[PDB]
C-alpha cells in the first residue's frame, strides 16, 4: 500500500486503454492491478503523487505527423492527469522521437480503479509507435 | 502528518507578475492540515514546518485566438523575501509558444520538479514572464498550471 | 532521510560523463544518508539499499544567433548492473531546432521514476549530442541536476 509502478505492453498507436505489467526492474521488493479490465486499483486510501510519461519513435523514415495524448481516468466514469506530446513532420535534421512527463498529486480512495487510455490525431498514424518499456505509470503514497 | 500541498493558479493572462492561486479542489477534503498556506495579500505560499520537500510545478497554454502567438513564458519559483546573492529562482520553467501553422499543435506544456531546503514560515513566490509576440493569441488553461510539493524527510 | 541532489558542472557539450558537486540549495542539511559522490569516477554511490525515485533534467541555450542544429542525450547508468538491469535507467533525449525565423533559442527534459537501487551502486550520468553546430548550444548552469529520496527501504 505504499507505492506501484508498471510498464505498457502496447506499441501501435490506436486509440484505447491501455494494458500494462508490472515494472521488472522492480521485482526483488500492495496496490493490485487487474488484468481483465485493465485498471490498477489502490489498496490503502490516501493522497498519491501519481505520474506517467511517454516516449515515442518513428518507425517509417519520413513519414507520420499529429500528435498523441495520454489521459489516466478515475475509474469508472475531465481526466486526473493528461499529457499530450507532439509528433513532428519528417524533413531533413527533423527529430525521430518525442517524450512527455507528468506528475500531480491525486487523492486516491480505497479501492479507486485507474485507467490510462491513450489518444491519437496523426496523418500517418502508423509511422510513430511507443517505445517499449518507455511509457510508464508509477506512484506512491506521502500521506497514511 | 504528512505535510503535503498542491495549488492551482487562478491567472490566464499573459501578464508578467506574481500568480494568484487557490487550494487544489480536488485534494478539498482531506483530514491533514497541508503544511503549506497561501498568503492572499502578497500573492505568497508559506511553509509550515522545516524539512526537505520535493518541490515541482507545471505549466500549460492555450492558443484563444487563432493565426498570431510566438515567442516564450517562463515561470520562476523564489524564497522570498530574497536572501541569495546570485538572484537565480529556486525553481524554473520555461515553454516556448509555436507559430501557427497547418499541422501545428496550439498547446504548451512544460514539468519540472526538484529538491528544496525550505524553513520554517519560508515564503513562496511564484512568478510568471513572457518574452512573446502578440502574447494575447496565448493563456494559461484552466486547471493545469499547478504548484505543489510534499516533505522527504520526517 | 537518504536523500541527494546533484548539479552538474559542465556548460560546454562534450560527449562523455558529466562532472557534479552537491546542490547548495540543501547545503543546510548536506548529503543526509550515506550517499556519496566520487569525483575520479564521477559518480554517486548508494549506502543503503531500497527503492528510489530518481528524476533528472537538462536546460540548453542556444547562445550564438543563427547556428547549431541536432539533439543531445541523456543517459543514467547504474554500476554495476543488478539482475543486467542498470543501462540506460533513466535516458532523455531533446533536440536542438535549427536556427529559423520564430525559432525555439532553449530546449529542456525532465524524467523520473522509481528505480530499485542496491547498496553500493554507482549513478553515472552521460551526455551524448549530435549537433551539426555543437557549439551553438551549451547547458545552462545550474538547470541539468539529478536528484533522489527513498520511499521505502528495503534490501
Amino acid at each position: 500500500g505504499m507505492f506501484a509502478q508498471l510498464v505498457a505492453q502496447n506499441v501501435l498507436l490506436i486509440d484505447g486503454p491501455l494494458s500494462w505489467y508490472s515494472d521488472p526492474g522492480l521485482a526483488g521488493v500492495g496496490l493490485s492491478y487487474k488484468e481483465d479490465t485493465k485498471e490498477l486499483v489502490v489498496a490503502k486510501a490516501g493522497v498519491y503523487y501519481v505520474f506517467f510519461q511517454l516516449e515515442l519513435r518513428r518507425v517509417v523514415a519520413g513519414e507520420g505527423s499529429g500528435s498523441v495524448s495520454l489521459a489516466l481516468h478515475l475509474q469508472p466514469l475531465a481526466a486526473a492527469l493528461a499529457l499530450t506530446v507532439d509528433l513532428p513532420p519528417a524533413s531533413s535534421e527533423a527529430r525521430n522521437s518525442a517524450f512527455g512527463f507528468q506528475g500531480r498529486l491525486l487523492h486516491l480512495s480505497a479501492g479507486q480503479r485507474l485507467g490510462v487510455h491513450l489518444h491519437t490525431e496523426a496523418r500517418a498514424r502508423h509511422a510513430w509507435q511507443l517505445t517499449q518499456g518507455a511509457t510508464v505509470l508509477g506512484l506512491f503514497r506521502v500521506t497514511p
